[PDB]
């Protein structure tokens, strides 16, 4: 069975969507509570956002994806990344650069482990930073300057409160909470809730690791599929 393949936060307060397989959400949540509720019903990606149709995130669909500012954000399918603005609240959804390849969208990533694909990724407090996970490991970008921060390390070596928990292997989906600084990351059937600290590993688990369905139950008629 499988759960949520990628995340962003919405520029519309307490909205996430959540993609699986070439389908996805747009979920009211809410932090600490199961209150959360769906805005979309379960939705091709291809109907949401017909600037995406007939591309790879549209089918297969989207894998990884992250916001910026604004009504922006990066989504990826594979190799294949774009940015588009999803536009909230009308059907001006639009593809701002690309689709391309990951090391033409970010130069700094090719010959890296995200080049071929990235498995998550949230943004962070920091400037305009976002996080990137692939594998057991991690790297940070500022989305602006296309830069790589530092370098990549093992998700532990940032986020030492996840040793010993299955996120220390890797993360399916994330998202950056507009509750600042929590974040939301996902690993198959499993979530958990993070205060992140950037720079520092001063980072705290909000709860327990809990099946995702637990937290938000909202999705229980959706998933698995």
């Amino acid at each position: 069975a499988s759960y949520i393949n990628a995340a962003f936060r919405s520029s519309r307060a307490y909205e996430v969507y959540f993609f699986e397989c070439n389908k996805y959400v747009r979920v009211y949540y809410t932090p600490g509570k199961t209150d959360d509720k769906i805005l979309t019903n379960l939705r091709l990606i291809s109907s949401g956002f017909p600037s995406l149709a007939g591309t790879a995130f549209a089918e297969p669909g989207i894998d990884c994806s992250f916001d910026t500012e604004a009504s922006e954000a990066y989504v990826f399918s594979g190799s294949q990344c774009a940015y588009i603005d999803y536009a909230p609240g009308t059907t001006n959804d639009k593809i701002l650069s690309g689709p391309t390849t990951i090391a033409e969208m970010f130069p700094v990533l090719k010959n890296t482990v995200f080049e071929d694909g990235i498995d998550s990724a949230f943004r962070s407090t920091k400037g305009k930073e976002v996080y990137l996970f692939k594998g057991n490991k991690y790297g940070r970008i500022a989305y602006d300057s296309k830069q790589l921060v530092g370098t990549i390390r093992n998700i532990t070596d940032g986020f030492p409160v996840l040793k010993g928990t299955i996120f220390e292997s890797g993360i399916d989906a994330s998202f950056a909470s507009h509750k600042e600084p929590e974040a939301y990351l996902f690993k198959g059937a499993q979530y958990v809730r993070i205060k992140f600290t950037p720079g520092a590993t001063n980072n705290t688990l909000t709860g327990k690791v809990r099946p995702i369905l637990d937290g938000w139950p909202c999705l229980r008629d959706i998933l698995p599929t």
